[PDB]
């Protein structure tokens, strides 16, 4: 199963297009990284693919561009979750946006 | 079930020594004998203390949990106290650490 055991990001501008390191185990080729976000009662209503640098990333390191939060005129900081998948998912991981 | 508990979110990052309040949790795999278990640990890592949470079952969803946050250990403390929880089924299943903090009175 994958497993991020730390991430050298924890936050960026909504516009989202920088690197984030994730650091852990079981990574492959073909892990994906998946952005979400749920209402407390679970509704998901963001779901968002990041692209993996796959030539830069190994089995303990993906190289993860951050995507474009899906209200770019937010007024507040929004927390969201990602995942790395390789359904097979890992637990969930932390991450905010803040407004321009 | 197989696959770990997990928590996507939280409603509440802190409050008071005295706990009390109630917390939902939003997350996957959660179970009507999920539990929720609140925790301290050193600098270097070692827990040095340990109190489950009281889950509210009659409100509880695979994807929702209602919890009563503990009183923290000492009501006495002057500055905030980080630490963190987790839910876990059964044995062994348990999700990745939480982040919550307490505030002195």
């Amino acid at each position: 199963l994958p497993m991020v055991e730390r991430q050298d990001t924890d936050s960026c501008l909504v516009y989202g297009g920088q690197q984030m390191i994730l650091t852990g185990q079981n990574f492959t080729s073909e892990s994906k990284v998946v952005f979400t976000e749920k209402t407390t009662d679970g509704q998901q209503i963001w779901e968002m693919e990041a692209t993996v640098d796959k030539d830069k990333s190994q089995p303990n390191m993906l190289f993860v561009e951050i995507p474009e939060y899906r209200n770019k005129h937010i007024r507040t900081p929004v927390k969201v979750n990602f995942y790395v998948i390789n359904r097979k998912r890992s637990q969930p991981q932390h991450f905010t946006y803040h407004p321009v």
